[PDB]
Order: structure tokens, then sequence, then C-alpha cells
């Protein structure tokens, strides 16, 4: 491409499997979030807290296919894997669940940055630094936050603990 | 479920099926997307048609998981294959694709219209008449008129036609 | 100067020399906007567009005499050397050549960032990342779609396509 | 810490000094503010330039607090030590020690910066680069310019100096 | 000093005894408001009420240092200790810690006023009543109002009990 | 060019010529510029004056350029040489090297009018009357107005000139 320059084909390979990865976390926020949509869950604010989180993970592929084309690389897509689990048990292990997948989404960005500062590709290293690294600590801080209080409250044993939850901090 | 009713297995599984199928197109028109905005391509308003035209199918998509937990069925998520090619050739070509993928759609749509018909479920026929028969009928006439106009301008190799097209049809 | 702090004289060398490059692009897009303005050639959002590039990358440079001055460094100004052109020839080959211009601008950027970086400076190499890196990226992938745009249409020699071009991307 | 993630405890410990370091730099300000309050200094806009600075310190203080507990680390709180002076002796020589205080400030930041970059912490890097170095470079650039026209105008000797700069630049 | 009128050394001295108090207390105050922004912690409300303490406590010393000028008096700081602790135990806890430490505020407060009425200090005297004893009042007061709310509640056992009282109270 | 009528070309040659002093002129003022925005200058507002000047100078280039194309003259763009200077001393010094300047630009301004009147070209000389000369006048009377304020302040010996200048005049 003419407008490559600079670009490391292992900086491309690894923005590939970013975008993989943060369709698969949009897939996972998905299922959490119609998982409390069911009848037997009913905790609608849980189920809108992750509806919007996976819009979110969808932008966020979408801005690295987006910097892909902007620094000549080509975009190739796989798989959207589904969700390691077809129920999510509880308000609390949802987001117990949704900490440990931003730590291994965090962690896969670190990787890129690393692959990227060996390359010194400065842009690409600021572009990840500015768009994605501060957003993933504050999403890992308030699940975090999240998890602390519910099971402070007693969740899921307590069955008084997720419905406020549910109506106060996620309202 | 204490909810469900006169809801049977045949339909239920039938709706897992389209809710992958439309996510499956969701995720053809994000690839169709950003092929146009690549360096080399470069229609933005084919890009901006695909990337929205995406975002509708994932809306096509949670409606079926919102009705399949209104019923009492319960969702099933399975893989997002990835599309069948990784460049789509031309604007008319990627619109001739996209023709054929909503005739998919719309057939496996009318196939779960008769599931349901056959298991005399008048709520899911009429969910499904109501917000899918139409929406793909206007999707196809609308695909159709394009391709006609951008075939008789001799796309693609006139390479005049899509660039034209793309700024006065797609803006 | 008694602000001056953990700042090199090669990192201060190289920031002259970046300023009389960015002024030397703005003389060289002062010259394709009014090469545009010929009465022989008159595509008046070509010049416009070439016009308004000069007045940025003259900002560029006010932005790296204004850093050199905030860190204690001294400008040392040199000749503008004008254009390696006279007259430009058509539209799809003045884009052509400012791709050219912005890839070797970008190249000097990136080996500023390298010296800065050598000389574990991170205030510049932020003040660099921030408001150089992604602009000129920007910039590259723009001129990229554009003459991509021009050639599938047969410019310069099918001579409706750079009017249209000027109608209707550049306006 | 369950948010902890490529956080090391030499990072941490210097976050830690940092929050000391600008709560002190907040107390030099909050001392040299009501210095000039003095009836035998009554430099009002001095004074109010560096109670603004101080309140200024403290924000940059909280931020460090902020990350620490966003990153998982720990605030360990130390004295916040009284000034050098009781007395900063005139408007310019105040101005004179406040430029050495933000020089110390910002050799601390930059010794901050490489030690989360020596542990490849890039979220860290930048949130010192975003929020922390600009700015530094930016009130030692402005202080060295009040310093300079202060001297040239025969500060403090030239009684008139301070008044005048109280009421022109510092209004 | 000039304007020193009926303004005795003891007195000065209590002062400066007074501010180095209030700053103490503002610094208390911003250690117990980062403990419940810990992600262990999370009780964000109680956070931001400590947060705002923090400050008011701050102009509470600023304005001490405004009357020591403006009677004439000398400002002598000295360090700002660093808190007893560095972990406040539970949200109970601390109110009970922060009504612990308003109460010694309010008897080094008496304390000055007595100082102040012994020397027939009138304006002293009444700049104290008008702008601290009832403050403070108001202060203990509602400490003790929230820690009867959460001891009742069985705060800290009570998992719910802290988070609700930060939702309802200090929301 | 087929516009081109009663246009010499001696005219021509020294519209270009013209051109480039104006673009010299832009460049002289931007130096004078950034000089005062040195640290150990900081006369912001002699900074903003000449930066006006320079984006003034850099317009009266443009519409040469712009005069050259309409009467079917071709442009022919030279170096554009690096001021005389590197530093400008004192503000005073700086205005008295401007005023030079000005009038240098003025008689080559007039030496254009002589041209243009001996090839009996009235659309030239009153372009030049309508769009240069009295702006010159005034320019030239203006730098003359100020630096005899400042001499007769004693600028550049008495330090309190220049300071108060920037603030009355040059605000
Ligand atoms: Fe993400
Ligand atoms: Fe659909
Ligand atoms: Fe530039
Ligand atoms: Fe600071
Ligand atoms: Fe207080
Ligand atoms: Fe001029």
């Amino acid at each position: 491409p003419s407008v490559r320059q600079n670009f490391h084909q292992d900086s491309e390979a690894a923005i590939n499997r970013q975008i993989n990865l943060e369709l698969y976390a949009s897939y996972v926020y998905l299922s959490m979030a119609y998982y409390f949509d069911r009848d037997d869950q009913a905790l609608h604010n849980f189920a809108k807290f992750f509806k919007n989180q996976s819009h979110e993970e969808r932008e966020h592929a979408e801005k690295l296919m987006k910097v892909q084309n902007q620094r000549g690389g080509r975009i190739f897509l796989q798989d959207i894997k589904k969700p390691e689990k077809d129920e999510w048990v509880s308000g609390v292990e949802a987001l117990e669940s949704a900490l440990q997948l931003e730590k291994s989404v965090n962690q896969s960005l670190l990787d890129l940055h690393k692959v990227c500062s060996e390359h010194n590709d400065p842009h690409m290293c600021d572009f990840i630094e500015t768009h994605y690294l501060d957003e993933q600590v504050k999403s890992i801080k308030e699940l975090g936050d999240w998890v602390t209080n519910l099971r402070r409250m007693g969740a899921p044993q307590n069955g008084m603990a997720e419905y406020l939850f549910d109506k106060h901090t996620l309202g």
C-alpha cells in the first residue's frame, strides 16, 4: 500500500488478533446481557450494563479496524468464538467473569504495545495508550469496585443483594 | 419457565439458528464496511452504508434474543463464522454478495415462519411478519435497485461508475 | 536558559530541522494551490484544499517553534527552499507529489521521535505523538484514498475525472 | 488486589513519593500566597496567583492518589514538610524560588517516568505524559518569562517594578 | 506591624497552632477519602463526603491565615503530620474517627477562644464564634447522627448497612 | 494564456519579485514573533503583534499570486531567504528593524508601480494603489509612532519601558 510506512507485519498481525479479541469480548457481554434478561434472572440493570459494554467493545474493535486501514495493514477477520458459558450463574459471578475478561483483554493490549514498541512504532504505541490502556484500567477498577460491594453484601446467597445493587449502583 | 406457553422446542431451536444467522450477517457487513475503507478502495459512502447495515443486523439479532426470553426459550449462542471472503472485489460485487446474503437470511426467516406456523404459534408468526419479513423485502428490493444502476453504468470496469454512485445514491 | 531541563542539544537541533521542513511543506502546498488557480488549470477546489494545507503546515511549524522556546531551546531559521517543480502537471499528480511530501515529513518526525526517545525526553516524545504522528497518518491515508479514486477514474487522461472529483470530494 | 495488573512495587512506591512532593509543593505555594498577603508586602495578585497554584498542586496530588487506587496500589501518606522559608523576601525572589520548586517536581516526575518505563508500564508512562509533563513545562516557562520581566525592570530594588507587574501581568 | 493593635503574642501563637491543626484535619480527611476509593472498599459517596470535608478544613485553615495577617500577626507554618492510620477499617469506624477529630479541633478552638478572651480581644472572640464554633457543633452533631444510624443498622458486620447508607444518606 | 491582455513580461517579472519579498517579510516577522516568545525576552504582546504581521505579509503575497494568475502571468517562486538576524536584541530595536523592512518593501512596491506605469498597465497600477500603497504608508507611520514612544521612554536601557509599552500600546 502506498500509505504504509514504518508499519511492521508483526504489529499488523497483532492488531488483527486484538480485533478478534475485542469482538469476542463484545460477544461475551451480549451473552451476559440477555442472561440477566431471562425471566428466572430479571436483573434488568445488570442486563443494560452488559448490553452497553457489548456495544462499547464493538466500537473498540472497529477503531482497531480503522487504524489497521489507516496504516496500510490488511484486515483478516476470524470466527468470533462463542463464550465459555451459556449461563453466568449470578450477578456477582458474571461481574467476576467480566473482570477476568477485561484483564485478559488488557494483557493482550499490553502485549500489543510491546510489539509496536519493539518495532519503534510510536504512532501505534500512543494510539494504544490514548484509546485503550486507560479505558481498560478504568473498566477493571469499576468491576473490582462492584465485586467488592456485592460480596460484602453477601451476594449471591443474600437474595436482596443483587436486587438492591441493580437498583442503586446500576441505575 | 413459568412464562413458557404454547412455545415449541422446534420454534425455540429455530430462533437460536436465526439469532446466529443475523449475527453472521452483521459480521459480513462489518467486513464489507472496512473493505471499502481500505486506501486502495476508498468508497467511504459504500463503507458507511455497510457499517450501518452491520449495526442493523445486530439489532435484528438482539430482538430475536429478546423474544426468545419473552417466550421462555433459552438462548444458546454459537460461533459467529468469519465471512466467505476477505476482499469483496468491487462496490457492485459487494452489493451483489449482500443481495445473496439478504435472500439467504430471508429464506431462513420464511423457514422459521413455517416452523412456528406448523406448531400454531401465532404470536411468533406475527412477530416475524411485523419485524422481519417486510424489512427483508425492502432490503432486497433496494439492493436489487442499486445493482441494476451500477451494472447499467458499467461497474466495475467503468471507473467513474462506483465513484459517482457513492456520491449520489449513497450520500 | 533557566527553564532548560532534560533537553538535549540533539533534540534541539532536530526540532530546528523539523521547523524548516514544515515551512518547506507549507511552501510546496502554496505552490500547488496557485498552480490550480491558473486559468489553464482552474480546479479551484484542488486549489482551496492545497491552500488550506499550506496554512496548516505553517501552524505545524509554529507549534514546534513554540515548544523549542518552552523547553529553552533556541530557534535557528534557515532558507525555505523553493519547491522542486513550478508546475504540478495534473490534479492526481499533484496529490501523488503531496503524498510523497507527507511521507517524507512523517519519516522526519519519526526520526525526531527516535532522537528524543534516545535521550529519554518523554515530554518531547509525547508532544510529537500527540500533535504530529496521528495527524500525519490521517493526512497520508486521505491522500492515498484520493489518489486511488482519481486513478481508478482514469485521471489525468479522462478529462472528466478531476473536474468531477473537484466538485464531489473536494467540495 | 484483584485489579492489580502489570503494576510494579517500584512504580507504586514512586507514586507515593510523587504524591508527597505534590502536596509539599501545594504547601510551599500556600506559604507564598499568605506571605504577600502580609500588610508589609501587600501584592495581592502575587498572593492570588500563589494561592491558585497551591490548589492546583493539591489537584496534582489527588490525581496521583486516584491512579494509585485505579492500578491497585496502596496509598501511604507521609508528613507534609513545612517550606524551607517563612519569608520569601520579594515578588521576584518568590517566583525564582517557585521556579526551582517546579524544576525539582519536574525532575521527580521524569524519574517517575523512567521507573515506569523500565518496568514496561505504558499506562503509567502515558498518564504521566498526558497529565503532568506538559503542565510542568508550561509552568516552568511561565515562571521563567515572569522572572525575566521582573529582573529587567529592576525588581526588587525598583519599588515600582513588582507593584506594576502585580497590576499588569498578574491581573 | 503598623496594623497591629490589641493583639497579644499568646493569641498570635494560638492562631498558628490552630492553622496547623486545621491543615492536619484536612489531611486526615484526604486520607479517609481515598481509603474508600480503594477497590476493596469502594464506598464512593463516603469518599466524596470525606474529600469535601478535606477541602473545607483547608478553607478553615486559610481563614485563620487571613485573620493572622489582618491583625498583624505573623504566620509560622509547621509540618502537616501524617494521620494516625493508613487504613480506616470501615465506613462507620472512619466516621467515629472523624467525630473524635472534630471534637479535638473543637476543644482547640475553645482553648483558642479562652486565650483571646483572657487578653480581652473581642474581635478574635467573635471571629471564632462567627466562623468556627457553630460550624464545629453542626459537624459534630451530623457525625453523631450518622454513627447512630450506621451502628443501629449493624455496621460494619452487616454488609448491607454501609452500602445502603452510602446510597441514601451520602447521596 | 488566452486571458493575457496588456500584460508585459516586465510587469510579470516584477510581480514575481514582489511575491518573494512579501514572503520574505512574512518570514522576518515570524522570526521576530518567536524571538520575543523566548523565556529571556517574554514580551508576548510584541510577539503577538509580530505574529499577526507575519500572517498579513503572507496574505500580501497571496494576493499578488492571485493577480499574477488573473492577468495570465506565471508564478515562479524562489527560496525564502532566512532573516538577517537570529536575535533582534530588544523590542525597540526589532521595531526599528521592522521599519526598515517596511520601507524596503514600500520602495519595491513603488518600483513595481513605475514598471506597470511605464507599460501603461492601469489595472496593475490601481491594484497596487488600492491594495498595497496606503497599507504600507499606514504600517510605516505606525512603526514610526511606536519607535518614537519607546525611545522617548528610554528603551531599551529603561527596563520598564518595553514592559509597559507591551501592556499599554500592544494590548
Ligand atoms: Fe475492549
Ligand atoms: Fe437481518
Ligand atoms: Fe506538517
Ligand atoms: Fe504539581
Ligand atoms: Fe475545621
Ligand atoms: Fe507586505
